[PDB]
């Protein structure tokens, strides 16, 4: 009889160890998904940043008008999409944060096409887009010394910072260097 | 236990950058822009709440509908939602009155904000106020 | 029984692993800080 | 008769697990306080 | 039996930790392509 | 159990190096801008 | 192991997400976390 009880409890010890088996994989199962997303976010955070070559702005009458960015990803950069990434306008007059939209105008910047396919996303090291951006329907237009501080933000949280100062004279100048 | 500790280390709040209004000769407004972090799920605003440790009062502010008193309020900056934090490339600004929290805020002064989401992630930010803030409509704290 | 033990000891591991995470988020936050300023 | 034995000795492991469960908490609330000063 | 229950938790302990070893070197794999690049 | 430790510590290393790469790009970002003024 | 996802759901776009379960005849379950790059462009082939 002893016999007969020491089975019936045999059956219970395999059951509860596969339940404790069990949830022990299930629960490693979801932390090593998350730990793999983890790695992987994490990295393009630090990496993926977007690089400004240049900035330049039209002048008419005596006050600029217009501020253009040509945008380069940086090394080890993977796609980097300049819809999906905002540009916040510390300016002498306001503090808006730009977006992107489909030609400028009011608190939203446009991006033109310099070298590539498409002309939104920096696909190859060798790919560079213009970022246009109205400083007459941002603020009140650029007049001479009044510099900006420009931050673009990709989507990971990549911050580029870029102080657009005007040069201090804008008499006979056509176009200048921001 | 597992799937709660793990968001509590994983799912955290980033802050990108710091900026407030300049009315008279003083800063009234501290407004945030705030990010999700790696691999971070859905973050209600709503549920977290910011402690404020300013040169006065040292309190914590909870949430509320347009801000004042001992609230914040969250506008959107870029997204569908203007009080969570749903996909990666979200957005959201909290607004805060400096006016009404405390007496307005000043060159020099240091406010301690450390926002805290639902399941516990803290992230601390030490905005300083410029030193001097002579003939600047907005700064940067 | 010895699937029991190791149930409770499991969640141990999650909460010590989750106190030792903190304890480096949030110093590394102080450093932010600091060496922002 | 033979249940009456898994019963007890479970009654075991859930105390010694959480005899062992608290060693690394409060451990590790030690290097937390060590750590962050 | 309770060697029998031994075994079984013996086996789930062992693939717990091949786990958290696989995306430990995975990641490790992911971040040196990266590194170097 | 060991396992599982690992990986929400590991978790915490990613995090705190993402924070403290954070700080030396933005870092050197403002002395860019600065020095190039 | 196919799947067809213009069939299944909607074809997935950028950044979408899958979260997949793999549970054998026995009952053992494997969870993998499918996300899809969050830029196609350009690309033949991604690795979710
Ligand atoms: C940043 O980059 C943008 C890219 O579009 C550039 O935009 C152009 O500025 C011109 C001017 O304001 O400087 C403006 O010129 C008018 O329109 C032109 C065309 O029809 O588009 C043309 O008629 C005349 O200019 S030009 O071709 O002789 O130079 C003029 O009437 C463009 O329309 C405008 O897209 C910004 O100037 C630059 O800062
Ligand atoms: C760079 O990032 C921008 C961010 O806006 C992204 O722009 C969006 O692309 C979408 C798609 O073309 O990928 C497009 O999606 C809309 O909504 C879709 C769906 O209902 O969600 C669908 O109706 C349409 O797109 S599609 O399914 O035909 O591809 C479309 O109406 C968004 O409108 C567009 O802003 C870029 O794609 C990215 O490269
Ligand atoms: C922090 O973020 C808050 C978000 O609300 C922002 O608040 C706005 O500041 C405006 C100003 O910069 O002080 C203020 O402007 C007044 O009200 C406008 C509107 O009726 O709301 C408008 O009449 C006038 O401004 S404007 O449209 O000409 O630019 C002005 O009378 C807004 O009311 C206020 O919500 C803070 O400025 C920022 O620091
Ligand atoms: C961020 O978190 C906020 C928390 O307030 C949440 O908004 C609130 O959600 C409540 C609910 O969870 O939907 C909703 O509650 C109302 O009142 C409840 C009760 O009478 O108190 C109940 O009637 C309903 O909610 S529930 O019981 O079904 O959950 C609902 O009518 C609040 O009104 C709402 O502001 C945000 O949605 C979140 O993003
Ligand atoms: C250059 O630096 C000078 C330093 O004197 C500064 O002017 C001083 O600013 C003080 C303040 O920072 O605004 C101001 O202090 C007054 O008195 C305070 C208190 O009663 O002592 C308080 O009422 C007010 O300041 S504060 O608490 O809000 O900071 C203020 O009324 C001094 O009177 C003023 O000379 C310049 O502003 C700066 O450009």
């Amino acid at each position: 009889q002893v016999g007969i009880g020491t089975l019936i409890v045999f059956i219970a010890m395999v059951l509860v160890a596969a339940i404790a088996a069990g949830v022990l994989i299930n629960t490693a199962g979801y932390l090593q998904s998350k730990g793999s997303a983890t790695g992987e976010e994490a990295s393009a955070q630090v990496s993926n940043r977007i690089n400004i070559v240049s900035a330049y702005g039209n002048v008419x009458x005596x006050x600029v008008d217009y501020v253009n960015l040509t945008v380069r990803q940086a090394a080890g950069a993977d796609n980097i999409n300049l819809x999906k990434s905002t540009i916040q306008w510390i300016g002498p007059d306001x503090a808006t944060t730009l977006t992107y939209x489909x030609x400028x105008x009011x608190e939203n910047f446009t991006t033109x096409s310099i070298k590539g396919x498409x002309x939104x996303v920096l696909v190859d090291q060798s790919d560079r887009i213009k970022v246009i951006m109205y400083a007459x329907x941002v603020x009140x237009x650029l007049x001479x010394g009044x510099e900006v501080q420009l931050t673009v933000t990709t989507q990971y949280g990549s911050k580029t910072t870029y102080w657009a100062q005007v040069p201090e004279s804008l008499k006979d100048k056509n176009a200048v260097x921001l």
